[PDB]
């Protein structure tokens, strides 16, 4: 293989198979499926095999302890809570870190058994931050690039991590290190100067331009900001099949023809602000500011990481909110909140985007968020309204949505009422400006921006 | 007035909640000393008002009555709180009830005291006015004596009740509990035989007076509930209710106050497990729970409400579709005709309390099904199970058996359902609230 | 083939190297089976042990192997998270679990199979306590030639709560395979005869049952099951003499010196168990200090708590609330170098425990419920000087023999605090009167008297 | 008066008693020198009013003080250790109470006077007092950390707090980090022209109004002479004998606050004892903790957790008559505290986040003998001046433990060496050096 991708997930998921969750699959699978090459990742279950399925995929077998301590543990109960501004208190555990080190080392060695000479390797995300340095040690001929799909925290918080130095050096084994936002890339150059003691650049980093540099002995490390997106054009087009439109109409009938339909779509994850949108909706019903008989909210929540107790805690609290709200304001035969805890099939989800008057995307912190960009591409009729949290990476590109600080609950409620009350002229004006950005900045633009930057490092 | 009823509150709120109100109201219609249901009330009256300060409500009503005695008499489902400041308020407020009873009573009058919040009234009243004839009926269970002895004030609770001429319970086993405490804790000479149902009553010597003790199981005004359930408006609304749920094959009903004695959590776990096991189709079966809010300034009541709402949102998320939940859950009282329409539409009635002195909801259902369909699933730990043996009786802690019993009731032959319904309604119609009042009062009058 | 075999879940030793096993079941029965020959079946305290027998000096033991899943679902599960909480008036909510019921069934069978191997033709078997209540019916089915006794060391709950158990019938059936069923008290005996007429439809004697006399009866076809009340005790005279040793009496003087010679010492000694009232006695102590009614400079409370069943979640929650109380009181009322509460979370050696009984001015025994409770009797036997004061919860079985203690309802905290103040301030004249009356009972009603009339009642069924 | 100080706190707390916290420990004697004026709150509801006290209702205490100040601002400014609460009623209170502080400042102020308002409870008063009295000079110093921008932007009232601060002529922080976090904000949030370069300590300021970094210290020489008293040295010995003459003493001293890391040192100590690496017979830990904000739920929950650790370690490794941890939940008198500083072989200073921490500086100034050792958390402002302490990251429990073993068994020579350099710093950079710096900038 002249070209290898390394990520924890594969594009499939074993139960028989299934699509893997998350936006890294949403974006990489359409891109790489078009590109013959190799992919290394975990089959989503413990103690599988290492036999490939044919592009070419290589499964990494993880033991029961690898999953609990590197995946559920160091990755999702240390790195994840902390990188999103310690929403949940992180846990610092030495056995999780020791297992983190060892799994990353097995990934670096699976890449080597795949990476031909001089090949181009591309490593993905927070679970695999030591692989750049490990892989260079084994394999100094490779061109290595790394993209983090989650935010990179402020310096004062990253320094909590007992292994702050080994994570930084792990990332600097690559030739190019990328982030969604210039904010993440500037956090990084700071931490390189003020922890590993390297010479870094001092200007600010640009979007797909004005890249920074770190000087590591006899090597030079490039740093950049590359905001990911979706395969905008296929989705825009898939949303125009007569079947989807006719299905959107049937959805609103199955609900008893409300005047306004509000929607949320997310993995069930404490970053996502699902609890914020429910509380704001409940206080709006309480205040008589929405009509409880012709207005309804649907929440499509995908189960995620449910053996982590911070997720089961969140699940318990969100379920309580749904029975509470319906208990007070619904009628028999007529909830005001419809709550579903499973992954919807792609075509059924597109109908929901089309049926929805108001999209609710309220994360407390999010590296990017592709649900926001998917809704915008699905509305070639220019109806709808996107209520967008400013703590997402998308608010930097989607300025024409209605933008909220999710911690100001009055601002959330105010902005929900305005989106419900927008004029046709105002809603179409915004949906046009938002659609023009998303169609121009798709996943193609993002992938060619990163790998042309990586190619220059040679 | 020559006939005086004494109860915690009055028959309208500011209709009233509980099984005490949906019983004594139709009777009475054919003085009343009670609390408005509000703080610092006025004082004008025939009704007599008892004003409670903000602190009487918290320490006498919400504290002692509903966070000490209520959980204790119900087999300590929730840990009871023994608070001597609550006891002192309880005593005080009991005294205003006795005083205003005296201001309303005539020389030689009969008085009738109701339920667990006024247990000291009889003895206080008997001292103020030994010319009165006094009755007392407890509408909640009487706990076993190894648990009643926890009370720091167990001797004083028992002394108050003995200021009466007739002490009454729903059940014999409660009447006999009370005679044990009369013999051992107050040392009085008591009867030793078992007590019958409205017969074979017992007695306790207290000076030159004999206290009658007995068992009188409360009921509903059966025949009236039957005729109102036969009307076209009700039957048309029951057809329509089922259409608004998308025409289910099978409907199950829970109806109760949101209280930790009622087993709303049990019927939800059993129903979620059945859905998980494929033993009930999530497409044509549906459950409606109608929960009246209750005592939510008490924190054990909020803790219960949070986890039932958690249950509702969890079961719908796993088995429901958008536009079709499998559990509809309402947290408000329902107008009386609307409720009767749900008794008629309901194929299976789930009454699964962990402990209940007497459940009237299960007899209301019985009385509403003159078409002889439907099915009653009934906790043995209600006083009602002693009269309604032809229901589907369960121990609500035997969860496998609870789940088994709901399937059998959902899947009965109609001939079997009609046989059981025929037997239940013979009992309920022959033993209404009118049987129960004349029975108690023919015994209270017997002590002159 | 032994002509006399005792079977209990515990053995008198526990493998961690051997230590003495916990509980008052072991304190009463051990010194008795060194005297008499016989066999003892029990579980060695860990899983996946072997079956080879053990040399306890003269005593000889049969270990019962349990797998890890036997420990979790039978021991930790059904016994101690279903039976223990429910028999103690649902102080904690029992968990009703059919798989725990299934493995409680399987293990009772394992214990009955191991006794049958050991019992000779015609032997006497004495089965102990709540872990093993299906064993008698199982053993009578294997071995109709056997004389079966069963004793329940914990209380037997009122009928209204025992009915909550989905296996109420099968537990009552399993006790009725015995030739004699014994309890501490007549209350427990009278509940059982009520459940037998009510549940299994048997014909039952309906009169009161007396103390080691006035036995009840249960008709099982052609077999008749005797029922009685037998209040366990300790080795009263041997403890009294152990306490008279110089070495024990100077350790007592030295204990008080390392506490800075307080004027008053208060002591509690129990397994860390939520039936024990340790939270109660710490709450009362703290409020007496707050109110100024006990002197913080010359009074100190010592609590000796042995870890118990620490893998059951209710027991870890209890542990953490109590440890919270300890730090809270010492930080409010203690000085640096001088706490007002001393707490140790480990078993104490027996000669060290005796010296604490001797040094202690007030013994605090405040369970919310206890089938009997032997610490109250152990303290009394030690105070041959006639000093000391016993504060005893009336919900302990021992309160029916120890009426001259300072008796409290633990739920009446105001009264508990007043009774603690009066015990600390009693005249010498008044404490000797009570201590002298308490010791007259304990020395006359010892463990020999208890086992003698239980077993002679058993041998009266042949 | 021509110098008016405004803080939530007075120097006495109500019978008048010493006020808690390090803001007063430094500036109580520092300003007992030059006379002036001071606007504060007596620590008690409804007070009737040199010192000028502000009165608060029972609603203003709950919502402005227990609520917005210590349940919104304090958790957020300390790296969201606790989840902050964002309640608009608290915020409307906080506005109205700041208004009253500013108005008492206004009667107390004459024309041209100097004002110096103190701490996070009063960030709106610089703008309020300039609109009211444009003649005054106004300075402000923040005594807690100033949070990273990604966190501060959570605040629904982010723009108002930045504008209440920009009402002053000089804004001061302990560290250049807070000084530079605050310059970015003024650019980004309010849209002002700000300087770009690193701010240095007491120099190389920024501009929008002057922005500077001013590390607060203590009154270093007065504590040192107070620590050498024969009376203090005899009590230190009396204290060691009262514990059974241990071979080593460890000492923690702080308010009972979740920022202080008291739980971290209890856990490290419990594990060293389980591992056999500390001797349960000759080594003992003393923790002196002052109650703080105990009507606020997150503090009562901390309190419960820490008491449980104390009960758990003693029942595990203590013997009857001899705990391993003595824990005291009351403020100690000054003379007896200093005696504890002199007795202790190791000082445990493990905040998860602290704006400065003067307890470390206090211990350093007491040990004129050069004995002792100071284990200090790197997330204190002090760690920037006390680099020869034994520095730890308190989230690395394994390193905290290793460092407690090395400080407990240091050579006398190693110990004296670190302590001579520590005293060199603290003796030369004291409370008065700090004050002359800010006010020169302010007077500029
Ligand atoms: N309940 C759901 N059902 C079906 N698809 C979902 C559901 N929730 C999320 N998705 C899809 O998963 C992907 C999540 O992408 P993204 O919004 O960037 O967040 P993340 O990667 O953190 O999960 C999207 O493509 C989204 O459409
Ligand atoms: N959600 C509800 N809506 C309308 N009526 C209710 C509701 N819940 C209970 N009731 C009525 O309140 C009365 C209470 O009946 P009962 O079984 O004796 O229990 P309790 O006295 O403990 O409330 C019944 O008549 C019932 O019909
Ligand atoms: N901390 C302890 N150290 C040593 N022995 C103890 C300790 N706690 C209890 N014991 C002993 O264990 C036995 C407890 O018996 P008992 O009071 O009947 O209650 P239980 O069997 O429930 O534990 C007594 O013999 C007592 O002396
Ligand atoms: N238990 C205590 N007894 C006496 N003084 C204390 C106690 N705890 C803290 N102090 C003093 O309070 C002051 C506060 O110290 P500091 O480190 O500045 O933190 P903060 O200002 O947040 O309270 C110090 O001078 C310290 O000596
Ligand atoms: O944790 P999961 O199940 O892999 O899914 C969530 C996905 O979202 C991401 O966290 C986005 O960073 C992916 O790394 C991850 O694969
Ligand atoms: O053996 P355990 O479970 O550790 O507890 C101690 C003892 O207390 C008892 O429950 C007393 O009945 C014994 O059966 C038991 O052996
Ligand atoms: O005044 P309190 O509520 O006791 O707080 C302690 C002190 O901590 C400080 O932040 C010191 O940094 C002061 O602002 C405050 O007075």
């Amino acid at each position: 293989s002249d070209f290898v991708v390394v990520a924890n997930r594969l594009p499939i998921d074993l139960e028989s198979w299934k699509r893997s969750p998350g936006g890294l699959v949403t974006a990489l699978e359409p891109l790489l499926r078009r590109r013959r090459g190799a992919w290394i990742g975990w089959p989503g279950i413990p103690d599988s095999d290492e036999d490939p399925i044919v592009l070419v995929l290589y499964p990494v077998r993880l033991s029961a302890d690898d999953v609990a301590q590197y995946y559920e543990g160091f990755s999702n109960a240390t790195l994840w809570p902390l990188y999103h501004d310690v929403i949940v208190k992180p846990i610092y555990n030495r056995q999780w870190w020791e297992r983190y080190v060892e799994v990353n080392r097995r990934f670096a060695e699976a890449t080597s058994r795949a990476a031909a000479r001089g090949a181009t390797v591309w490593v993905q995300d927070y679970q695999l931050q030591l692989v750049p340095k490990m892989l260079r040690e084994l394999r100094p001929d490779l061109t290595i690039g790394f993209f983090l799909h989650i935010p990179f925290p402020p310096v004062e918080l990253f320094m909590q991590l007992p292994w702050r130095t080994e994570i930084t050096d792990g990332l600097l084994g690559a030739d190019l290190v990328g982030f969604h936002l210039p904010g993440g890339a500037q956090n990084f150059l700071f931490l390189a100067r003020r922890l590993v003691g390297a010479n870094t650049s001092r200007a600010s980093v640009g979007v797909r331009s004005k890249f920074g540099e770190v000087q590591i002995g006899s090597r030079t490390v490039k740093v950049g900001a590359f905001p990911i997106s979706i395969d905008s054009a296929d989705l825009d087009r898939q949303a125009r099949q007569r079947s989807i439109r006719q299905r959107a109409r049937q959805i609103r009938a199955e609900l008893g023809n409300p005047r306004r339909i509000l929607l949320g779509v997310d993995r069930l994850d404490y970053t996502k602000g699902i609890d914020v949108r429910l509380q704001a909706f409940a206080e709006l019903l309480a205040e008589g500011r929405v009509n409880r008989e012709d207005t309804v909210f649907v929440q499509l929540a995908t189960p995620s990481r449910e053996r982590v107790e911070a997720y089961r805690l969140l699940r318990d609290d969100i379920e309580r909110q749904v029975g509470h709200i319906n208990g007070e304001y619904g009628e028999v035969g007529h909830p005001v909140v419809h709550y579903l805890h499973r992954p919807v099939p792609r075509e059924e989800l597109i109908a929901f985007f089309v049926a929805a008057d108001v999209m609710l995307v309220t994360p407390l912190r999010d590296g990017m968020n592709l649900v926001a960009k998917e809704y915008v591409a699905c509305r070639s009729d220019l109806g709808g309204a996107l209520v967008l949290s400013e703590f997402t990476g998308a608010a930097a590109e989607l300025g024409q949505a209605y933008l909220v600080n999710p911690h100001n609950l009055d601002h959330v409620k105010d902005t929900m009422v305005a989106a419900l009350n927008q004029t046709p002229e105002e809603g179409r004006r915004r949906m046009r400006a938002l659609r023009r950005q998303v169609l121009a900045h798709d996943v193609d633009l993002w992938a060619r921006s990163f790998l042309d930057a990586l190619a220059s490092t040679r």
